[PDB]
DNA sequence: GCGCGTACGTGCGTTTAAGCGGTGCTAGAGCTGTCTACGACCAATTGAGCGGCCTTCGGCACCGGGATTCTGATGGGCGGCCGCGTAT
């Protein structure tokens, strides 16, 4: 769950992993919160988001988007 | 010191609401930008304010004069002294 990665970190950050699948992805609007910056200290390889957010009202949504998998692209 | 009483600490279970991190929204602080009113400053004149000096009537508490009330020597008259004293 959401609020378990927050509570603990430690331990599922200490594994490696290389998939990361999430549904109702919306959770990310905001570049500026405890889990943006909490799935990027996951060591992963590859990436997906499951969702269908309006990426249109702001676009710090969809450049959130961009730069969580690609970091680096506009 | 001692003794009576009971209330408040310690426990468990039940229960209730803080704290967490998630998002959204817009209000109200903070910045910014132009004008100009109100305060500082310098001037000259004026009387409120301070030192210097002594004021007057009213109120607390001691006072003032005059009629009136109570105490003391005075005094004739009715009675009692029984004891020295003159007359036959």
């Amino acid at each position: 769950t959401y609020e378990y990665i927050l509570k603990d970190r430690a331990e599922l950050g200490s594994i490696k992993w290389q998939f990361m699948a999430v549904d109702e992805a919306h959770r990310l609007k905001n570049a500026e919160s405890s889990l943006y910056e909490s799935l990027n200290s996951f060591k992963v390889a590859n990436r997906m988001l499951i969702t269908g957010t309006p990426l249109q009202n702001n676009i710090k949504e969809l450049a959130a988007l961009v730069n969580f998998l690609m970091p680096g692209r506009f």
